[PDB]
């Protein structure tokens, strides 16, 4: 009942429990807003805006692309690139998702 990710804002399908990569961060932007980050090896239904960036990146040797909601556009997260161990991943801020059955 409680193992599919979607947008809180349109219901896109965005990840899955089983997709979790061990999970939760509390990490601030430059401008001191909050988010409660959740890792995931692997996502869908988003849209990766621009090029990666290392700016202020919370993830030691990762750059990152914002990530939107590929429906409405609100913005769920980002997209880590270019570390190791592993290469990639996302990190989703979980009040924007909606937690559900298959
Ligand atoms: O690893 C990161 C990702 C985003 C980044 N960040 C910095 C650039 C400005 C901005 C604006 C809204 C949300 C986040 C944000 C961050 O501090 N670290
Ligand atoms: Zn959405």
């Amino acid at each position: 009942g409680a193992s599919i990710f979607r947008c809180r804002q349109c219901g896109q399908t965005i990840s899955r429990r089983d997709w979790l990569l061990p999970h939760e961060h509390v990490v601030f932007n430059p401008a001191g807003m909050i988010f409660r980050v959740w890792c995931f090896s692997l996502a869908q239904g988003l849209r990766l805006i621009g090029a990666p960036s290392g700016e202020f990146s919370w993830f030691k040797g990762y750059d990152w692309t914002i990530a939107l909601c590929g429906q409405c556009g609100s913005h769920l997260g980002w997209h880590y690139e270019g570390g190791s161990q592993p290469q990639t991943f996302f990190g989703l801020i979980k009040d924007r998702l909606a937690e559900g059955p298959a």
